């Protein structure tokens, strides 16, 4: 909530909204080269928050987080953001193969709640030096990429109450077979991130 103030280039919430839009489509293209949801040939080596990250130079991409981080600050940012899934499901086999699931809380302003040290970025470094690594990393723990997987990106908002009705928590079933493990998660007294992604476990020991 703001009065006389417009949201073209604001720093109370965009400020903050900024971080974790510019967190959620680096980890998100980050993601594309671990998942390789396509040629990896489209990447683009970048240095942001104080680390170096890649990127998916797609157009099309680009253009699906782009309408999707205006929207996600619109639509997103109205409600508080909270939750984020994104499901890659192979489109050769139409089945699911790798979920990653990611938190994303955000606040409006700073009523009385000043942020640690002289910067409160740095958990962001920390997060987001994580979340690239993770994603890399458990790649590299996985094997090789093959088929053209299709992506399904979820966005989750709070409520007041309503009468509870929990979504993606309800029911056993999920995907089919795959395992679930934390990453990491990083909170900020104006914004908190997780971390978390599964993939699918062909019977192991």
């Amino acid at each position: 909530m703001a009065l006389q103030l417009s949201r073209e280039q604001g720093i109370t919430l965009r400020g903050s909204a900024e971080i974790v839009a510019e967190f959620f489509s680096f980890g998100i293209n980050s993601i594309l080269y671990q998942r390789g949801i396509y040629p990896s040939e489209t990447f683009t080596r970048v240095q942001k928050y104080g680390l170096t990250l890649l990127v998916t130079t797609d157009l099309e991409l680009i253009k699906y987080l782009n309408n999707v981080v205006e929207q996600l600050k619109d639509w997103l940012y109205k409600c508080s953001v909270q939750k984020l899934v994104v499901v890659i499901s192979n489109i050769e086999s139409g089945e699911v193969l790798e979920r990653w699931q990611f938190d994303i809380e955000c606040d409006k302003t700073a009523k009385d709640d000043s942020a640690p040290r002289e910067k409160s970025q740095k958990a962001i470094q920390d997060e987001i030096r994580s979340v690239i690594a993770q994603i890399t990393a458990t790649v590299t723990f996985l094997p090789l990429l093959e088929v053209s997987c299709s992506f399904d990106l979820l966005i989750y908002t709070d409520k007041d109450l309503v009468v509870p009705e929990k979504w993606e928590e309800s029911g056993p079933q999920f995907i089919t077979n795959s395992e679930e493990v934390r990453l990491r998660s990083f909170t900020t007294t104006i914004h908190k991130v997780n971390s978390m992604v599964a993939y699918k476990i062909p019977v192991n020991d």
